[PDB]
């Protein structure tokens, strides 16, 4: 059996009997994460020991704890207390998002706030959000989350549409208590229903689409085997999956005719935050951790064949825990499909009087999720001529404010007094590289610009440049689209019949990076979304650019801490950590649901192989 | 009937006719372009006039014209004669390239050349490239030819695969003869054959792909009326097609509700160039204006259905003139289709219930052209939501060199002994625009950071900032990946229900722009390749950003002169001229045949539409 195999919903309840058994899980005991642990380095240790960590948390105030349990032995290896005013608090769990609507409808600040606007408390909707690390010190060490109103007129309503301005509530999940309700002044409610799928709003539906079908008689190209191990032309690789980070892929390597060589040991969004704009006081410490604090694999949606994924698709259907340790299933969770790709190839030449055309294909590992508002998808390719890509696409319904009387600078308008503060969307993908192993070695490539006269008389000529990163301290790079700055993983150990290193060129889509002051908060907790390409030495216990527990800590967790020790990146095991993001000022078109926004990056083969890997596909 | 209809063969004879029966097409004459005018502006338009605009050739060495001629009235509305030294020799003809290298095969100095490298001549093929201007006096005025030798082992051999390095000659095209032959010493021909149909090199086929089959089982959704008027999916235009431009869209416009909205008036790929970046004095003059010099369209491929083109295909079959002003059809040489273009919209709301997914679609309309060892895939792309996009596939085999023995800083190796210099593929769209009509005006929209301080106390805000282009004279821009930097094109006097100005934002994909010397040849013959983005108050006479006559033409024509003009151009009739590139440094992978590669556009409505365009698209 695998050492990368999913986990069965049998091991979450050997996880569950476990804790319960050692007194771990009583019922106080909330479980915040729970995922299987990734095999340490070794490659003959057939011993296999299927280990899973677990958040635990306490809902009577008591310390929480981080415990690893190892399922094959049924023993637990450690259980440490959590001082989480140092540590930060564990991921927000889903019963603690409901507790906050309910302890607001009977306070008696928030009704007042509710009876000055004339808005029926039984139809006022509130978004339990993160709280961050402000400037309120009775919160240290306290699970808080800040609320924001949106009015549903009706069942069926999108309360998007309505929001309550000029009124933030702070909540404390745990004592059950309102610690806050600010309300800096009344603001119109926005009055247009958005609802999309009102014949009002949409009008006669077109009837102008004609079916494309896609379909494959003799079944897909690639296996799967081991329930997520895929085969397929020529690529090898383990489909795993997090609660927190949700996809992740295990050992993408590539059979270039005898061996099996490998490029990236593990490849996931770490990270994903989605920051805001506008400084008014309802809004400035908004700031979703989406994967950190959320958990986005706990919120993947069930796709529908035909509607979420066309063509012949292959289906993984993985299980995560609830908050007692049970077994939950998330049926058709993941979709994994070939797609063609237009050209691979193409020449006519006079000369020999061969025509030759090839088309290209795309493997796609894809899952949805939704946080909120906001909808994700996360896209995984795998390309004929061993390019790997990512793609993450946005869509659901903009968050949305008041837009002030006399416009705004941090905030635009999307229809009569309906605003959407200016956001960002920042992803982080953590890439365990192993170009030919895991000896790698990262260089920042530069074009390089000569000037006019001796050697370069006609001034026609341009070269490159590549700089080796050696120590973490020099390993957290910009990105420079002006001269086409790139950045090559190379295996200094491991050349082609050329005798150079073989390499995989990271191309980044230059996007801007963290707007926030550098000062900020989220400046100091979002660390690693302020610069496009971090390098860390591995280390087991390193997997999140913002840290273990994001969750209202304070600042420089994660990257910033790792690349402190200022290890030797030269020629080692090493860590690559993108950045990458869209900057959103949302536009009219983008209400009342806005259409699928894309941001991403990819890495394609740098003198990885001796000549093009993709001569012995046929005509067809 | 439509005048925006496709060139026919009768027009062409037609034109023929007129020529010669004016006295302006002889035995010694050569039609070196030929094209249909677009329509003049204004919708006062007093019946169908249709003019063709000629550039004929002289092959005893007489003064070229420059002819319109209206094929309505057969009539010839001017014919000037061309001073070519001053303002550029006509387009390369067909029939002289094959002159290069029957030429050359007796001129002393070129076999004695082959001869010192043992080479048979039968077995040497000459590529007949443009020539530039650079410091030999004796072409001023002649039409020139430079020729670089390739070793054709037999005849079914891929001759790129064995460069004659160290050897160049000139050749005039007209006197038929042979000015220079430069030899700078001996390089060894690669010896590896790069021939991609060779089992030897292949290996045994790949026998893992099973089919993907797309079908259409209703037809296609988009109409085709007029020969070449498109409609699909609320969008109206009509593909056209150039000998110089190739494929160029027309009148493109959008169905919102009861309005025919238009956007752009029309958008073509004016000019591209492929400037080397090798020093060395044999291919130091080597830049292919593939527009302007050798005129794209005339090279169109006939497409293959199924491996070039896959799914419902409808093909168009425009029709060119040859030297002699016979009409001669490309046949299936543009090819238009609808794709499924994944997720357009998904909202899974907990508040309502409601889980809402819609499907993406865009239509395709596309050529692909072949330039000697190099050939390109045109795309034009319309989405459901609005976009309009570009792309350029490149692919076909790369230009080689030998490799120099102790390395080089501007060729790489790709095979023993074998190199491919350095160098770059630079588009320029021009895009004549219509948003909601011609009173238009541009706007360069940077992100603006904030910082903490008063009114921004927690350091989180964050803004943008738009500045209009009003005079010709500052609309000379460049590009800032860092800042997010777009152009947003509005029409000042139309305004969506929330009265802001309707637009459309372009999205650059900020690559490197041209790299060479200011002061080189290149960077003045092709200075819009320079800067990102210029934007001109439109004329009929300004069609290229490079001039009407760009073979061994030096700078003074173009967007430079262009642009000196000072116009308004804030709230006027304007055009924007987008310039866009690949930077390429040859990989391992590139050779035998390169894997295609892809650069461009797009734009987005920004404010055009009043809420989202796509509500309408049924359940999905
Ligand atoms: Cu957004
Ligand atoms: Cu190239």
């Amino acid at each position: 059996a695998s050492p990368f195999r999913l986990a069965s919903a049998g091991e979450i309840s050997e996880v569950q009997g476990i804790l319960r058994t050692a007194g771990l899980l009583g019922p106080e005991k909330r479980i915040a994460y729970l995922g299987v642990l990734d095999p340490a380095r070794g490659a003959g240790s057939e011993a296999e020991d299927r280990r899973f960590r677990v958040f635990i948390h306490d809902v009577s105030g008591a310390r929480p704890q981080e415990v690893t349990v190892s399922v094959t032995n049924g023993t637990v290896i450690s259980a440490v207390e959590l001082d989480t005013a140092a540590t930060g608090e564990l991921p927000v769990l889903e019963e603690e998002f409901e507790v906050v609507e309910q302890l607001l409808a009977t306070d008696e600040r928030w009704l007042k706030a509710l009876a000055a606007r004339n808005l029926d408390v039984s139809k006022v909707r509130v978004a339990p959000l993160s709280a961050g690390v402000f400037e309120y010190a009775e919160e240290r060490g306290r699970r808080i989350l800040r609320g924001l109103a949106f009015v549903q007129d009706f069942p069926e309503d999108s309360a998007w549409a309505h929001p309550v301005d000029g009124l933030v509530a702070y909540v404390d999940v745990v004592s059950k208590e309102v610690t806050r309700v600010i309300d800096t002044g009344v603001f119109p409610v926005p009055a247009e229903h958005g609802n999309y799928t009102d014949p009002e709003l949409t009008g006669p539906l077109r009837t102008t689409q004609k079916p494309i079908s896609i379909t494959q008689p003799e079944g897909p190209s690639f296996t799967v085997t081991g329930g997520n191990h895929i085969e397929w032309e020529k690529w090898s690789l383990d489909v795993g999956f997090d609660v927190r980070e949700g996809v992740v892929l295990h050992n993408i390597a590539f059979r270039d005719g005898d061996r099996l060589r490998p490029i990236i040991n593990r490849a996931s969004i770490a990270e994903m935050v989605v920051p805001y704009g506008d400084p008014s006081p309802i809004r400035s410490w908004q700031n979703y951790f989406d994967t950190g604090e959320y958990l986005v694999g706990q919120y993947a949606n069930s796709l529908e064949l035909g509607c979420d994924c066309l063509g012949d698709i292959t289906y993984l259907s993985p299980v995560i825990s609830d908050a007692f340790g049970n077994p939950r299933e998330i049926r058709n969770g993941i979709c994994m499909h070939e797609e063609d790709w237009g050209i691979l190839a193409k020449h006519s030449d006079l000369w020999s009087g061969i025509n030759y055309t090839r088309r290209n294909r795309r493997m796609v590992i894809s899952f949805f999720t939704t946080i909120g508002n906001y909808d994700y998808g996360f896209y995984w390719y795998l390309y004929l001529d061993g390019t790997i890509e990512f793609e993450a696409k946005a869509t659901g319904v903009v968050f949305t404010s008041a837009f002030p009387e006399g416009g705004s600078d941090n905030i635009s308008q999307l229809a009569p007094g309906l605003g959407a503060p200016f956001h960002q969307h920042i992803f982080s993908a953590r890439l365990d590289m192993a170009i030919d192993g895991f000896t790698n070695r990262v260089e920042e490539e530069d074009v390089v610009r000569q000037t006019m006269g001796p050697g370069n008389e006609r001034g026609n000529a341009f070269s490159r440049k590549r700089t080796v990163l050696t120590r973490e301290s020099e390993a957290v790079r910009e990105a420079d689209a002006r001269t086409g700055r790139t950045w090559i993983i190379s295996n200094p150990e491991s050349k082609n019949r050329l005798n150079e290193p073989v390499g995989y060129k990271l191309h980044a889509h230059n996007q801007p990076t963290l707007l926030a002051d550098p000062g900020s908060s989220i400046a100091r907790r979002a660390a690693f979304a302020t610069k496009d390409l971090w390098v860390t030495r591995y280390a087991d216990d390193e997997r999140y650019p913002t840290g273990d527990f994001v969750n209202q800590h304070s600042g420089g967790a994660g990257l910033p801490s790792y690349i402190a020790q200022d290890r030797d990146i030269d020629g080692q095991d090493i860590v690559v950590w993108h950045t990458f993001g869209l900057t959103h000022f949302p536009r009219v078109e983008d209400w009342p649901i806005m259409p699928v926004d894309t941001v991403g990056f990819k890495l394609r083969p740098e003198g990885f192989f001796d000549r093009s890997p993709v001569l012995d596909v046929p005509a067809n």
